[PDB]
């Protein structure tokens, strides 16, 4: 049993809400909450900068010090860093952007990091400003993670067209 509230279980391992990320980081306190970064961990807008803002730049000074230390991250790829006020661990993971012209085959690579921690609260990766379609983001979510993820979604009309059109 976990405290998560009010999701709707699509799978065994998956589950959705219609949720601001932050609002649910802040009431329930995961271990892993899960940013939709860059390779700059440049956490400027999206559900990167609204995670920051709610940390008081906390996270983006961290996030200056692991890259001055150890160069960018690559897409699909990860880092594990401090959640702040918001959750235990950042998990700060690299979908492709497509607005940048990043291989869509890319975003199971990028799911895949979930694999490495047991719960989850994470938004829908390559979404929003990513320009991804968010349909074909769950359907990689739901194929390819196999821990318990907690999905929040921002926007009510997509939630419910996420949910109305999930096979
Ligand atoms: O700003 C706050 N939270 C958030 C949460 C998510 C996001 C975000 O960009 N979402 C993405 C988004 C935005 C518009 C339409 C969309 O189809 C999506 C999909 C993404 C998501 O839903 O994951 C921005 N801001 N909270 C402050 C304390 C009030």
């Amino acid at each position: 049993v976990n405290s998560f509230s009010g999701y709707l279980k699509l799978t065994d391992n998956v589950y959705i809400k219609n949720a601001d990320i932050v609002e649910e980081a802040k009431k329930v306190k995961p271990t892993v909450v899960v940013n939709a970064a860059n390779v700059y961990l440049k956490h400027g807008g999206g559900v990167a900068g609204a995670l920051n803002k709610a940390t008081n730049n906390a996270m983006q000074v961290e996030s200056d010090d692991y890259i001055a230390t150890n160069g960018p991250l690559k897409v699909g790829g990860s880092c594990v860093l401090s959640g702040h006020n918001l959750a235990k661990h950042c998990l700060h993971v690299v979908g492709p952007n497509v607005n940048k012209g990043e291989d869509i085959q890319l975003l199971k690579s990028a799911y895949e990091n979930f694999n490495q921690h047991e719960v989850l609260l994470a938004p829908l990766l390559s979404a929003g400003i990513f320009g991804a379609d968010p349909i074909h983001s769950l359907r990689v979510c739901v194929d390819t993670v196999r821990t318990n993820v907690y999905l929040a979604v921002f926007d009510k009309n997509l939630y419910d067209k996420l949910v109305s059109s999930f096979l």
